[PDB]
This record gives C-alpha cells, structure tokens and sequence, in this order.
C-alpha cells in the first residue's frame, strides 16, 4: 500500500499538508473576491484589484507547491470544498487590507503549527521546506500589509476617499 | 433603382443606420464642446480636454464606420443637421463626466434598438456588425465613465478643486 | 441601488453569470485534481499533468473573465463554495480524458443555456460575449478531448500501459 | 452511433453544411474556369486571370473551413459531384464580373438561409461561425464586385476594349 | 467677468471667430458627404473619396485650431448647429470638384472679411494668425481645385467616365 | 477559327489534355475527401490529414498546370463535372494509402497514354512537357505510397491501432 518513495513521512504530516492545501486555496479564493470587488464601478480602485489578484495567484502557487510536496514525499492529496469568503462587500481599501492581514496571520499560524508538528515527528525535510518556502514569505507579506494599513490610517482612510485614491495611485501603482 | 449590392437590407434598417450616424456625430460634437470647454483659462484642465477630444475623434470614427457600412450594404446616406450640444458651460469635471455617461448610455440604447430592429428584420450581418464594433465598446466606455465618476465623487469633487486637479494629473494623465 | 453602468442587464442573466463563474472554478479545481493525480510516483505521467494543469489555468481565466464581465455590466459577484471533484483517484489517462470530456460538455451545455437565456432577455452584448469567448473554445476543447480519447482507445489504453506512455510522450509531449 | 463530440448539432444543420460545402466548391470551380478563360491568347487579360484564380483559391478555403467546422461539431461530410460551370466562354471582363456578382449573391443567400436555419435550431456556435467567417466577407466581395462592374460600365466596357485593358492594368494590377 | 488673459480682443472679433468655427465645421461636413458619396457602389471612385475625406479632416483641424485660438485670446466658444450639406447626390467628380471650389472660395472670403475686421479693430495677433494659418492655405487649396477642374474638363469629364476613372487613378492616386 | 498560337497541336491531344485536367481534379477531390476523413474525432490522425491535404493541393496544381499548357498551345479548356470520390468512409490509414496508390497508378497510366498519343501525333513539346512535369512525379509518388504501405503492413496495420498511431507520429510527422 505505501508508495515506493515514502520514507520518514508521517500520516499526521500528510493530513496537515492536505489541510494547508485547502487553506491556501481558500486564501486564494478570498484574494480573488477582494480583487474583483475592487473592480466594481462604484469602487473603481484598479491598483487594489491588481494587488489582490496578484495575492490570489501567489496563494494558488503556494497551494500547488504544497500539492507537489505532498506528491514528492509519497503522500496522497485529498481535496476538500473551497469555502466561500466570509464577505461579499469589503467596505473599502483599509478594511480589505485588515482582512488580508488577518488571513495571512492565520496562514502563518497554520504554517507554524505544521512546522511544529514536523519537528515533533522528526521530519527535517518538511521543516526545511516550510522554512524555505513559506515562513519568510509570510513575515514579508505580513510586514507589507502592516505598512499598507499604517499608511492608510495615517492618510485619513477610510473616512477620506482622497486618501484611498492617492494610496492606490502612489503606493500600489 | 436598388443597387446591385443590396441584398437582405431593409429600408427600416437603412433609416436606423442614418439616424445612428447623426447621433454619433452629435456625440462627437458634444465631446468636442466639452474638450474645448476644459481648455479655457478659467478651467485649465489639460487632461480632461485631451480625454474629451479623444472621445470626439472616436465618435467620428464610429460615424464614419457607420457610413461605410451603409455604403457596403447598398443603402444611401442621408445626412441631417448636427444639433448643438445642450450646454455651453459644463460647470466642472464631474458634471462633464456625468453628461458623457448620459450620452453614452443613450448611444448604447440607440444601438440596442438598432440591433433589435436588425434581429426582427432577420439581418444577421447587421447584427454581427453592431455586436462586433459597437456593443462591447459602449459597455467599456460606460464602465470607464462610471469608474471616473466614482473616483471623482470619492475624492471630493466638485466641491474640492484639489480633487479635480489630482484626478486630472493622476488618472487622465 | 442599481449601478450607474447597469443597462439592459437582467437579474436572471446576473444570476446565471454567477452560476457560470462557480462552474468554471469547479472545472478548474477538477483539472487541478487530475493534474496533481498524474504527478504521483505510482502514475508518473508528466505530460498528462502538464495538460490538466494548463486546463485548470485556462478555466480560472474563463472564470476571471466572467467575473470581469459581471462587473462591467453592473452586476454583483456572489461567490459560492467550490465543491470538491467527484473523484480522488482518476484510474488512468483514458478515464481522466473521458471525465474531462464530460466536464467540458457540461460547461458547454451551461454556456448554451446562458446564451439562450440572454437571447430570450434580448441582451445582445451578453450573447456576443458568450459567442466570442466561450462557445468556439468549448467546441475546440471537446474536439481535442475526443481526438485524445480516440487515440487512447486505438492504441490499446487503458489495458496497455505502453499505450499511455507513448501517448504521453508523443501527443501530449 | 453519434460522435462523442456532437452536442446541440442538428441533422438539418449538418445537411445544410454539406450543401454549403458543395456550393463553395462549385464557386471555386467557376472562378477557376473564369481565370483560365482570361489566360487565353485571344483574351489576354493577365490581371483578370489573377483575380479569378485568387477568388477560386479563396472559395476552396471557405469550403475547407466548412469541412473543418463539420468535423468539429461531430457531423459527417458527404461530398457530392462538383457541377461544371454554366459557361465555357465568358464573353469579356464585364460579363465575367457580372456572373461573379451573381454567384456571390447566391452564396450569400445560401449562407443567410443557413444562418436562419441555425437560429431556428438554436445553434449559437453555428450562427457565430457563419457571422464571423462568411457574412462580412460576402458583403465585402459583393461590394468589390459592384465597384468593379460600375467602373467597367463607366469606362465604356464591353464595347471598348481599351476600357477593359486599362481596367486590367490599373484596377486589378 | 472678462477673463484674466483677455487683452486687445474685441467682441466682434470673438463673434466672427465663432462664425468661422461654424463655417469650418460645415465645410468638414460637406467634404465628408462628398467622400462617402464617392464610396457608393454605383460611383466607385476610391481616390475621390480619399481626397474628400482628407479635406474633411483638414477642415476639422482648421476649426479645432480656431477654437484653440478663441480660448487663447480669452473669448468664449459658442457652437451652433452644423447644417446639412446642400446636396446628397454629387452627380460626378467634376461637379464635386466645382462645389468644393465654391466652398473654399466662400471660406476664403469669410477669412478675408475676418482679417479685415481684425485690422479695423487693430488686433495684430489675430491678423497674423489668419495670415499664417488660413490665407495661404486657402489660396493653395483653391489653386489645387482649379487645376483638378481644368484637368477634368480637358480630359472630357463629365461626359466620358473614362476621363474620371483615369483622373482618379493618375492624379488623385 | 484556330488561334494564332496553335501550331502542331492536334485535336485528339487537346481532348486528352481536357480529360487529364478532369482526372487531376477528381484526384484532388479524392485526396481532400481522405484528408477531411482523417480529421474526424473518431479517427484523429492529424498527419494523415496533412498528407492527404497536401496531395490534394498538389493535384490541383497539376491540373492548373495542365490548363495553362492547354491555353499555351492554343487549345480550348472544356471543364466537366468533378465526380464524387468512390468512398465516404476510408476505413483506416492503410486502406486510404492503398486507395491513393490505386489512384496514382491510374493517373500515371492516363499520363502514359497521353504521352503515347502525343508521340503518335509527333508533338515533341507535349511529350517533353509530360516527361518533365508529370512522369517522374508519378513514379516518385507511387514509390512513396508503396513505402508507406509496406511500413504500415509490417507495423501490424490495420489490425493494430498502435501501428497507425506510431506511423502517423514518426513517418508522416
Ligand atoms: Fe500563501
Ligand atoms: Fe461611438
Ligand atoms: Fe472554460
Ligand atoms: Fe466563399
Ligand atoms: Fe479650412
Ligand atoms: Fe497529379
């Protein structure tokens, strides 16, 4: 039953990899929702839409990389239902940035739990994979989101639409 | 009397094409009026003037394409008087954008009526011509105008001239 | 309440566009499942994996284009849950090709129903959009899948793994 | 019995596609006859021969495209006898142009009937195919033939051979 | 009320500039009418159509330059109705050339009256503008039209259609 | 009645040239039938379709060259009805190759009879034309078809579809 390539790969690690795949695709779905929310005629923030579409594409790559890692170690991929994003209307740019920050913090927390599980199971390859491809990216993404939120708050968002317009033109542009 | 190239071309379709030609040229005239209104020394919005001059040139092309289609199908072009635009002073940028949105919606409504007439008369070539060259352009133009109006409203226009200046420099520039 | 860009866009058309978006993303999910099924060490068909990953990326683009069309016409995007693919193990290459053919036929049937609804609602722009971007692509994809299935059956698949190997190397390679 | 790719493709549409294929090849045969009639030593109009040979090649492509469409939709091609052109001697350039105009009008009428049948059978892909690849081409070809006939009549053809010589050298050259 | 840039600009000069703008656009409309008259299948003179379309585009530029001059001097543009051309059928090439000559002579006469008014009002900038951008162009256009009419008369137009065909091919081509 | 260029050109030679033209076009029609038979979804042999389409184009050129030769020698072209191919379903690749071999042998036999007639009528130009443009081509085509048939038989065709697939990919590809 076990694959000819499976070595030092625990069942719990495989299940955690599958759950992380589902999370990464949920995050991609949420970012797509934000991106096409900012493409609305009553919102009209092109650079916000570009930023969130790029985030969605990145998360899909993260998930595809996770699926490739699952296949490499001899595990079996079990896809689940990709849940809808918790919101349909994202209010404005600052709220979308804060929701994206909350997402990334959750993805990073899940990745930290996965690394802790791999360390407990003595899987050095999985730990190195998580450290190389997912940890520093999460901290850079969280730092970037925090910078964006700080700039939006200081410019006067969300009360002033001039602030969101100028942030769209200068920072994200 | 009928031309050697006229085939499956109804009289009502020819009359509707002539009326659409007159509308497209009226729209070009209105856009020219807006463009050279924004060139005034007491207005001084160069990018608004460029945008509306480009819209005027586009509408002329639309009309010239309509005249070419009329000649291709064996119909006869009957030009009418190009009426003056309903306004001489366009108040400000937001009002001009809203008036342009109203125009385009009317041109699109006229184009939809023309397509409905062509479908009722079983003229597939005319329907395909309208769909290919005029429908998607109208929806893109209307979407762009809606985005511009939303951005202008959110920036604080027309109350704040800083908003119109920054929209001129960043969006239309 | 209605957007400033909404014109000749029916509620039923908006709902059908949302359902088509959900279908296109389900199809992308299914193609991703097939692609990373063929990346398994006990399957090892690299070109099948490439083909299905490309199909998944294409379907996402189809969905993103549908979302853009929804935003252009003044409709509102309502995302739903992306259901898991009906299978986790795809047996072999021929079975995967047949399942992909069944999917595409369903997507084409849904697109034909959407076009019929748009024609009944007299929405020429939506009909032209569906015809230009989705109908001929569906027929080309279905034709390609039928060719692949015929070649696989004639080569001796799925009984002979030599047939699947040679089809992977020569056709999909 | 039905092909694995056949979907929303009616039998009447398949028969009409076969008849259109036969017509397109008959038109190609007629154009070839005209072209090699103008290559005679007692006619000696090289540019007329080039024009009609190009028309023949175009019609063959039209037929080959029709055959490809028939194969794409799951229909079966049934070739018939290609009838000889109704004339062996084409009198002169103006008569050949008028006969070519009559042909094209017939091909366009057949294409319009085919589009009407496809619309009645609710085959949007076939309607879009006919509109995209065959309707506007027919109207451009008919317009070009009408222009050529008008120029030939005004120059003094067919009474004056100087007119046909100058039309061959300047227009078709 | 007067603009901050208005200096040595008389009200009569502003009114004459507005009337000249309306004339230049009427001339552009007339040239467009001629150009798309020569695109008819029963006329079929491509180079005449090109010539008159170029004349129409030039006259629009003349009008746009006049509007720019009006804005530069502090005057206010007041657009009027663009009257339809006096003819729908232009008979033939020679008649169209003669009508174009009559137009240009009228535009030049209006420009000469405008220059006389500016000289009487002691507006050296307006006089220099008219001399630099409009007088020599009118005399060159009138000379070219006279040459075309002389050539058409000598070749045998409008009685001989061979003359119009050869003039279209050689002179305007 | 005879043309000014007719010299040493017999009536029987002219009739044989016309019959050869009709045969060459029938062969082109048959090759087109085979090519678009192999484009079917239940056949799916792209390289067979390419090969037979190229053969059809070549035969048309052969016929056009024959028509040009007929015009050069002062003969008159008399086109006949192009008969439908004897088959609609070509079974498989080997059967199509064998039918193509039978055709070419017939075309070569007809060409040999035409050369014999020209030699009997003492027409050295016609004999040289047939030898230069048609004899060696027939023997090369027959040799190529024999090689293809031998390879198909040795690979196991038509019983093994793997043989036809590999021949399509390697030989015709
Ligand atoms: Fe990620
Ligand atoms: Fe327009
Ligand atoms: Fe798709
Ligand atoms: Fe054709
Ligand atoms: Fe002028
Ligand atoms: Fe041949």
């Amino acid at each position: 039953s076990p694959s000819q390539v499976r070595q030092n790969y625990h069942q719990d690690s495989e299940a955690a990899i599958n759950r992380q795949i589902n999370l990464e695709l949920y995050a991609s779905y949420v970012y797509l929702s934000m991106s096409y929310y900012f493409d609305r005629d009553d919102v009209a923030l092109k650079n916000f839409a570009k930023y969130f579409l790029h985030q969605s594409h990145e998360e899909r790559e993260h998930a595809e990389r996770l699926m490739k890692l699952q296949n490499q170690r001899g595990g079996r991929i079990f896809l689940q239902d990709i849940k809808k994003p918790d919101r349909d209307d994202w209010e404005n740019g600052l709220t979308a940035m804060e929701c994206a920050l909350c997402l990334e913090r959750s993805v990073n927390q899940s990745l930290l739990e996965l690394h802790k599980l791999a360390t407990e199971k003595n899987d050095p390859h999985l730990c190195d994979f998580i450290e190389t491809h997912y940890l520093n990216e999460q901290v850079e993404a969280i730092k970037e989101l925090g910078d964006h939120i700080t700039n939006l708050r200081k410019m006067g968002a969300p009360g002033s639409g001039m602030a969101e317009y100028l942030f769209d033109k200068h920072t994200l542009g």
